[PDB]
């Protein structure tokens, strides 16, 4: 059984983790200083978002040199000391791998853009104007507008699925692939334990580059004709030579493809993230619009991914949070009265699923969205732009602010709140982004000194995954599918079950075990609960607001 199957991963966004230098920006030395904290949480993998040399046009996802570290974050010596101090504590480290595109400041692009005959020209994707003066395709960039950028000096457009200074690498080019693999070897040989592969399912483009009527063009590069081939090749050349863990981040993918990506027979990736459960509060798929989450759809989404991947032999990365997503307690939980209870409930809801769980820095503290009530507190360029545009269109100030409070991509980027000192102890300087005033009540020092804290609830969930094999091997069975408040399910094992019951809302409601649930001869014991008010009988009882209970049933 691979070491990653029962692992729990702690996601670190270094800019906002811990500043040890006083410049207001988190750094690698800060992570080192926190390894004992991460071990205390009982995570055994650390995942760092991009720390590579980069102009920082796109939050580090525009990489100008894969072999060195952004100076702000520290030195390569720091990094190697982090690998060494981590491994000594039994913690593995995986890196973020961004190889769909490079910065246009990368050596290869500067060379390639110089002319149609430069050696590196075909490292990127170039096409001519259409006769009608239109771009090569009508495909849209995910940052909006055309996915093609004209390069005057050479007379062609290069492709960018993402931002303008993020030029898509040409994966049809075997030369490019080999260079990527060499780069991957460099890091593995340095001693990292794996990679999360950023938007990896878009590297295979339809080489006929046709126009998209019915859409924005994503139909022509998402889970494309050669993605499985490329990943498997990457497996043979790189992943197969190390004791590694690889997780792919998928854009707009499908269950069928994710089964192929992660079934061990494919020799592609170990697991994948998909984001469908994090779109359950998008009205009509509009990412910036306000709405309450659709609970039944959420349950349906989680259950499909559980049962289908289980049947297909695939593996899910399990998570609620990212540097790009709202903090989960504010989003699907209650960040007021029931902040602690609902944070624990959400943690249990997803950790008791089949797969490998990911904790985003500060989630274990129940950090909330910061509720910044003024435009000067925000940093994310997309938020600043959105405020500018909505202001120009005459939306009132308070209404724009409400939108940013729910949707700004800064929301989970505020500094980790360590203690109740200045700037929550994140920095002795001025943080690059403000700390909200809740820090005095919400911080690690306070959580670590409260036996009933969210932090220790996560610790227990993390250790349970090591202690109870059914969390890894049990199937998944949804019950109470139509219930408007309860998310409940079973994990069925060999004369052993888990029954997990989560109230997703702040009202009392009844749980009754369905008649088809055959538990004859099983004894029940509480595995973990966020409430000491335990039912006389789990078979029928009144669930308290945001109550979360897991029963361990055995013969
Ligand atoms: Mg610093």
């Amino acid at each position: 059984n691979p070491w990653w199957k029962k692992a729990v991963v702690y996601q670190i966004y270094p800019k906002s983790f811990k500043d040890t230098t006083g410049n207001g920006v988190g750094d690698i030395r800060g992570i080192i200083e926190k390894l004992d904290y991460i071990k205390e949480l009982a995570c055994d993998v650390i995942w760092l978002t991009p720390i590579y040399q980069s102009p920082q046009n796109d939050n580090g996802y525009d990489i100008s040199d894969y072999y060195s570290i952004h100076e702000e974050y520290g030195t390569m010596a720091d990094f190697e000391e982090l690998l060494e101090e981590a491994h000594k504590r039994g913690i593995k480290v995986i890196m973020d791998l961004v190889v769909n595109h490079t910065s246009t400041e990368h050596r290869w692009f500067k060379e390639a853009a110089s002319g149609k005959e430069n050696l590196y020209r075909d490292f990127y994707i170039w096409k001519d104007m259409k006769p009608n003066g239109a771009p090569p395709t009508n495909w849209e960039s995910k940052f909006g507008g055309s996915a093609w950028e004209f390069h005057a000096e050479s007379g062609q457009y290069y492709l960018h699925l993402y931002d303008v200074t993020q030029a898509d690498l040409n994966w049809e080019n075997e030369a490019v692939r080999k260079k990527v693999y060499e780069m991957m070897h460099f890091w593995f040989e340095k001693g990292i334990d794996g990679f999360r592969l950023d938007v990896i399912n878009v590297i295979s483009k339809d080489q006929r580059f046709p126009d998209d009527d019915e859409g924005d063009g994503r139909r022509f590069y998402t889970d494309g004709p050669r993605v499985h081939e490329f990943l498997n090749e990457m497996n043979r050349e790189v992943f197969s030579k190390y004791d590694s863990m690889t997780v792919g981040e998928m854009s707009s993918t499908t269950i069928a493809d994710c089964i192929r990506y992660t079934n061990p027979e494919s020799r592609e990736l170990d697991m994948v993230f998909n984001f469908h459960h994090l779109k359950a509060d998008y009205p009509n798929g509009e990412k910036w619009a306000l709405a309450d989450f659709d609970f039944l759809k959420l349950k349906k989404i989680l259950s499909e991914w559980q049962t289908e991947m289980n049947k297909g032999g695939g593996w899910n990365a399990l998570f609620w949070c990212n540097h790009d997503q709202p903090r989960i307690v504010s989003r699907y939980g209650d960040d007021g009265k029931y902040r602690k209870k609902s944070a624990k409930m959400l943690a249990t809801a997803i950790h008791m699923l089949q797969g490998t769980p990911y904790i985003y820095q500060g989630e274990e503290l129940g950090m909330t969205n910061p509720k910044f009530d003024d435009i000067s507190l925000y940093r994310d360029v997309e938020s600043l732009n959105m405020y500018r545009i909505l202001k120009e269109a005459g939306k009132p100030e308070a209404e724009i602010i409400e939108i940013l409070k729910a949707k700004s991509r800064d929301n989970s980027r505020t500094p980790v709140q360590w203690n109740g000192e200045e700037n929550a102890g994140f920095t002795a300087g001025t943080p690059w982004i403000p700390v909200p005033d809740n820090y005095k009540e919400i911080n690690a020092e306070e959580a670590l000194n409260d036996p009933d804290s969210i932090f220790y609830h996560y610790k227990k969930l993390n250790e349970l995954r090591k202690e109870f094999d059914i969390i890894t091997t049990g199937d998944y069975q949804l019950i109470l599918e139509d219930d408007q408040e309860l998310y409940a399910y079973l994990r069925n094992g060999a004369d052993e079950k888990l029954l997990v019951i989560n109230n997703f809302y702040g009202k009392e409601t009844e749980f009754q075990l369905p008649d088809d649930i055959d538990i004859e001869g099983y004894d029940a014991k509480v595995l973990i609960s966020n409430d000491t008010d335990l039912p006389e009988s789990f078979k029928r009882f009144t669930v308290k607001p945001y109550q979360s209970i897991v029963y361990h049933l055995a013969k």
